[PDB]
DNA sequence: AAAAAAAAAAAAAAA
């Protein structure tokens, strides 16, 4: 039978690569959202090789010293939730995943020698995120409902205020077991209030389902519900595909037909792009280039015109007839598509970091390096270097070295031992450790009032001593 | 047989 798992990690800060995880909890259930098994909790002990952002800490209020002794190592945390996660016939979730928590999860199984994405299909498995679902609930149906309404009168979407607003219990907020009963309870919510849109948003999370809608040579338009766009906006607009990115194949390049589009009509491609990545605070008297990529892997929500309702158009402010006019001018001048795609054709601006961490977008593993690999993740710590194996990606032996070094160091060398406490050496410098103490010195004293934070802040400090 | 593109910028969620 198919299953829903819902998840929600607690970090130590907002870079998944950089950052590492503090704890992961989570929830197994059925298609009507009843609890399958045993609630699944536990923490990650930090390396010593690492301070977590004092922000987050202020957050989560989950202390290196607690982790360390509740948690187990980040080769054992990436075991466990490689185990939960490979389930056969599991569609896992949470809020805001997609861009984030996801995001972890690939790290830590790019870190610790699983596969960063199989997990998300293989085995007939698939990934979701409900955040863009209750915008498009919001958006598109939302009776039923309570929307909160923010200090300028616009529509939020935090967890903690959607659970507030409909009478659940978010007693507590940001803790890893008590946000994923929060999120089921809030599908439940929605799949009961408004199923057709759930079931539609839920069938068309897929890849290949979404394609479906894309016509683009016909430039069929299509609603189109992202943060982006604005909570003034109810987070929604029609738009309309102009082409497939050229290098990526995953993403498409999507016209807003609320926007205005003469800039398109009247700049040449150059001048766009760099007219495409300006502030619009320091941006002058002009419109912005109404346009945008849309990532189909990353699971957003489209859906046909015709479920965009005048109603819920002039609810939401959007003029339809404007959209419409854009539309019949896209279609009247196709140099628009020329001059536009040739912005996404660029190569990468941005130098790849030499940061083994942040490597993992740098091209797929092979066949020979992934087995080859899996026979490191059999074999025992401590015979690890007496393995002569012949890797291809560069990324490995580092990869390797980083393993051991922090989850096993006990099983180091002399060298090794030394080369680490190098690393270390190049990670604590002292302008390093005086801009955290500096961190922490500003924030005890902003937060001086709030015992609670800054019994948390001596802690890092007590914790910054004793791992240097 | 299949899986991906971080970071310029749009906004708003997450730690």
């Amino acid at each position: 039978q198919s299953t829903f798992l819902f998840h929600d990690y607690e970090t130590f800060g907002t870079h998944p690569a950089l950052d590492r995880p503090a704890q992961f909890a989570a929830i197994r259930t059925d298609s009507e959202f009843n609890v399958i098994g045993e609630p699944e909790v536990f923490y990650c002990k930090p390396a010593d090789d690492y301070l977590p952002q004092p922000g987050a800490v202020l957050i989560t209020g989950i202390t290196p010293q607690e982790a360390r002794a509740k948690g187990e190592n980040e080769a054992a945390f990436a075991a466990r939730i490689h185990s939960l996660f490979t389930v056969p016939k599991t569609c896992i979730l949470g809020y805001n995943n997609v861009r984030f928590d996801d995001e972890v999860t690939r790290n830590i199984f790019y870190r610790n020698f699983y596969d960063p994405y199989a997990w998300s299909w293989q085995h007939d498995n698939s990934r979701w995120d409900l955040l863009d679902v209750m915008r498009a609930c919001y958006a598109l149906r939302p009776e039923g409902i309570n929307w909160p309404e923010n200090d300028d009168g616009l529509p939020s979407f935090r967890l903690e205020h959607l659970t507030k607003a409909n009478g659940i219990e978010h007693s507590n907020a940001h803790d890893a077991m008590a946000d994923v009963y929060a999120t089921i309870a809030m599908a439940k919510l929605v799949k009961t209030r408004q199923p057709r849109l759930f079931d539609y948003l839920f069938t068309h999370r897929n890849k290949h389902k979404l394609m479906a809608l894309i016509d683009v040579p016909q430039m069929k338009p299509l609603v189109h519900v992202s943060g982006m766009f604005g909570a003034w906006r109810g987070n929604t607009s029609w738009v309309a595909p102009l082409a497939w990115h050229p290098e990526n194949r995953n993403a498409v390049i999507m016209v807003d037909l609320a926007g205005d589009i003469s800039p398109l009509l009247e700049l040449d491609s150059d001048t766009l792009r760099e007219r495409l990545y300006t502030a619009k605070t320091d941006l002058g008297d002009n419109a912005a280039v109404p346009v945008k990529l849309v990532h189909i892997n990353k699971c957003p929500v489209l859906a046909q015109a015709n479920t965009l309702r005048p109603e819920d158009a002039d609810r939401l402010g959007i003029n339809r007839q404007h959209c419409l006019d854009n539309l019949k001018i896209l279609r009247e001048n196709p140099q628009v598509r020329e001059k536009v795609v040739a912005i996404f054709a660029e190569a990468e601006p941005f130098t790849p970091s030499d940061n083994v961490d942040a490597q993992l977008y740098n091209g797929f593993f092979s066949d020979a390096d992934r087995a080859a690999m899996k026979i490191v993740l059999e074999t025992e710590p401590r015979n690890l270097p007496a393995l002569d194996i012949t890797f291809v990606d560069k990324r490995i032996e580092k990869l390797l070295f980083n393993y051991r070094a922090r989850n096993f160091p006990g099983t180091l060398d002399y060298a090794e031992q030394q080369r680490w406490l190098e690393h270390r050496r190049q990670v604590f410098t002292p302008e390093f450790l005086q801009g955290y103490a500096d961190e922490l010195q500003m924030l005890v004293q902003q937060y001086a009032d709030d015992k609670e934070k800054v019994a948390l802040l001596k802690a890092l400090w007590q914790y910054a001593e004793e791992i240097v």
